[PDB]
């Protein structure tokens, strides 16, 4: 539960604005509705009064600022923790072919500190390897690297 200040908490309820067009101060699956549609993305039924189910901690079929704010900054730290397994996949590419050789672990693990043997190395791969190519897709690599 919240902790911030009042500037975190004010980019909240001028978020919490654009969903609420009538300005009653809750949001409805009409109002997301509405916003999914802006932002082309053209959902169904299901989808959003699934989307609302989801903030709706109470139940009475809307979000409030609260339930809002909860979620809001709960996807905060995860839209951070995720690219912070980004930025490190990043450097870990070297290449940015979109995965990662075994050849360039061993260049980044020895960019750094430690030194194996490919066969070490090899090893590192197959654990982490799930789709079974011999590289690390972003994928295989946070399976592994969050987890591991
Ligand atoms: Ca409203
Ligand atoms: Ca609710
Ligand atoms: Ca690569
Ligand atoms: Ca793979």
């Amino acid at each position: 539960a919240d902790q911030l200040t009042e500037e975190q908490i004010a980019e909240f309820k001028e978020a919490f604005s654009l969903f609420d067009k009538d300005g009653d101060g809750t949001i409805t699956t009409k109002e997301l509705g509405t916003v999914m549609r802006s932002l082309g993305q053209n959902p169904t039924e299901a989808e959003l009064q699934d989307m609302i189910n989801e903030v709706d901690a109470d139940g009475n079929g809307t979000i409030d600022f609260p339930e809002f704010l909860t979620m809001m900054a709960r996807k905060m730290k995860d839209t951070d923790s995720e690219e912070e397994i980004r930025e490190a996949f990043r450097v870990f590419d070297k290449d940015g072919n979109g995965f990662i050789s075994a050849a360039e672990l061993r260049h980044v693990m020895t960019n750094l500190g430690e030194k194996l043997t490919d066969e070490e190395v090899d090893e590192m791969i197959r654990e982490a390897d799930i789709d079974g190519d011999g590289q690390v897709n972003y994928e295989e690599f946070v399976t592994m690297m969050t987890s591991k």
